[PDB]
């Protein structure tokens, strides 16, 4: 029995080492014999997605306006940590806790020294990453509490829900996007008084997922107009959909915080002290996995900001910055994790909460 506030690990809870299935649905024999044959690959998934849901619901509890985002970030990676059984590059946290505010929808988490302070009128973006053996659980949702975002964050949640129900094994990239931008665009809001068409953000996508490897190679639009590619039998998914009230672009801004090596580099011989031991900590703790900076401090590193900049000026390395639509505009995010699976799709993310 898991502890108020959460503290068995997942693992624990579920001794025989089989987890809580997310929910099947049937696509919109020897299949079934090719399901069963990748049966640990979805369980890992499936450990993971737990750990996301039991997260999740603990933040929800205690997420309020008045705390540092630092705080939340730290009170929720800690939980993650505990409940995912945190055990090197086998077991731990996928991604660093996103918890981008207002105008900003994406890869935004602070930097040590950062003083923000959740607002009541915040438009908070939780997203976070778990996972067993490198089977990613990539996994969101949109914090508020003042009601005028209601029916933006139902739109964002319609939509994703779209994007999840079109979802499935021949099915062409470009349609689940345009199936995901009509229901977004249903959607008209009002907030302090000016009326707004719910936007999709246009730059802004899911992705296929691999192994140690969050953005795998295809990308799944939220808006019409881009590739026919298909989904094909055994791909992972991440279906998110971000809705804004500004233009419906995101750039760069800010101070970055969020950090990736590239998947396709290989070994590269360093002999610049601080560049090769900042790398080596990466290799060790990260992978192919993305960290943030605050991570590095953690594990007791400092004075590594050049030694990062060198990391990425090589391309070994790459930054993610917060992504940003326009000053003053709301955007929201949901976003779930889908396995292909042979016999059916299954939503391994979802929870009854969404
Ligand atoms: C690179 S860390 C953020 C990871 C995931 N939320 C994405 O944007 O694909
Ligand atoms: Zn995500
Ligand atoms: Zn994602």
């Amino acid at each position: 029995v898991q502890t108020d506030p959460p503290s068995v690990p997942i693992c624990d809870l579920y001794p025989n080492g089989v987890f809580p299935k997310g929910q099947e649905c049937e696509y919109p024999e020897e299949k079934k014999a090719l399901d069963q044959a990748s049966e640990e690959i979805w369980n890992d998934f499936r450990e993971a997605a737990e750990a996301h849901r039991q997260v999740r619901k603990y933040v929800m509890s205690w997420i309020k306006p008045g705390m540092t985002m630092i705080e939340i970030c730290e009170k929720l990676e800690d939980c993650s940590r505990k409940l995912i059984k945190e055990n090197g590059l086998n077991a731990g946290l996928a991604f660093p806790t996103g918890c981008s505010l207002n105008n900003c929808a994406a890869h935004y988490t602070p930097n040590a020294g950062d003083t923000t302070v959740l607002q009541y009128d915040d438009i908070c973006k939780i997203d976070f990453g778990t996972h067993i053996s490198g089977r990613i659980i990539d996994c969101a949702f949109t914090v508020t509490f003042n009601p005028k975002y209601d029916t933006l964050l139902k739109a964002v949640k319609d939509a994703t829900n779209t994007g999840i129900k079109c979802a499935g094994i021949d099915v062409r990239l470009c349609d689940v996007g345009e199936a995901i931008q009509e229901v977004m665009e249903s959607y008209e809001v009002e907030i302090d008084g000016k009326t707004y068409q719910v936007k999709p953000i246009r730059n802004l996508n899911g992705h296929s997922i691999g192994q140690y490897r969050i953005h795998a190679g295809k990308t799944v639009p939220i808006i019409k107009g881009g590739e026919a590619t298909r989904m094909e039998e055994g791909e992972v998914y991440a279906i998110e959909t971000f809705g804004s009230t500004g233009k419906g672009v995101v750039h760069d801004d800010m101070e970055c915080s969020h950090y990736m090596k590239n998947f396709d580099v290989g070994h590269v011989p360093i002999r610049l002290p601080r560049t090769k031991h900042l790398l080596n900590v990466i290799n060790e703790n990260f992978g192919t996995l993305a960290f943030c900076r605050r991570w590095l401090d953690r594990l007791g590193e400092s004075k590594y900001l050049m030694a990062l900049k060198n990391l990425c000026d090589l391309g070994i390395v790459d930054p993610y910055p917060p992504l940003c639509d326009i000053k003053g505009s709301y955007t929201a995010q949901f976003e779930h994790t889908i396995l292909l699976r042979p016999t059916c799709k299954e939503v391994v993310s979802r929870g009854d909460d969404y």
